[PDB]
């Protein structure tokens, strides 16, 4: 499923993301845009370390979810990576929350550091009524 | 099912968890948060002793439930582990109560010792009307 911008904004808001760990809804939106283009089925296999990023937030199988095929992996979200490839994003949202509860917060995502951090992101939520 | 925070709090209170063996509702909430993110379908395989943790409270197959795949296991809750992956959490609540009946109580969960014990956990029930 590819979310439309405002559709995603309302969904994330409904799922308790707006201000979670001091992270605005617009920031979560910017993260989803740059990671997956709002695509819940997105996957990115890294031949380098044989890990894969899953779903709308591109969560990595080396540390966060289990795909049963990543060397030296842990499963900190206690969840199958397939749960992060579903149209219903509740599991993905729960796991993203777990990620930012770690010390480095949303900076865990290099794409967010590069394309969102310190920048204007107001346009992600503009006109969504959230 | 992935519970919303306040929905889970009210559900646990309804199932008689608040004050069970001296354990506050907020402590059960913190446990669930750091085990599964309130996800009834969470699982975690432990290569160490070939056991798996099941469900919202991440209850282990070596001692507490039967998954038919864990060597030398016992089934103290008298439940198949599949019952602990269901939307209805009555069985999971009954099993968590049984776990904390043992001498170490809630300290059985290492995630709880690391993320909850001795810390302020009022945030977990704030605004829930419980």
């Amino acid at each position: 499923k590819v979310f439309e911008r405002c559709e995603l904004a309302r969904t994330l808001k409904r799922l308790g993301m707006d201000g979670y760990r001091g992270i605005s809804l617009a920031n979560w939106m910017c993260l989803a845009k740059w990671e997956s283009g709002y695509n819940t089925r997105a996957t990115n296999y890294n031949a380098g370390d044989r890990s894969t990023d899953y779903g709308i937030f591109q969560i990595n199988s080396r540390y966060w979810c289990n795909d049963g095929k990543t060397p030296g992996a842990v499963n900190a979200c206690h969840l199958s990576c397939s749960a992060l490839l579903q149209d219903n994003i509740a599991d993905a949202v729960a796991c993203a929350k777990r990620v930012v509860d770690d010390p480095q917060g949303i900076r865990a995502w290099v794409a967010w550091r590069n394309h969102c951090q310190n920048r204007d992101v107001r346009q992600y939520v503009q006109g969504c009524g959230v």
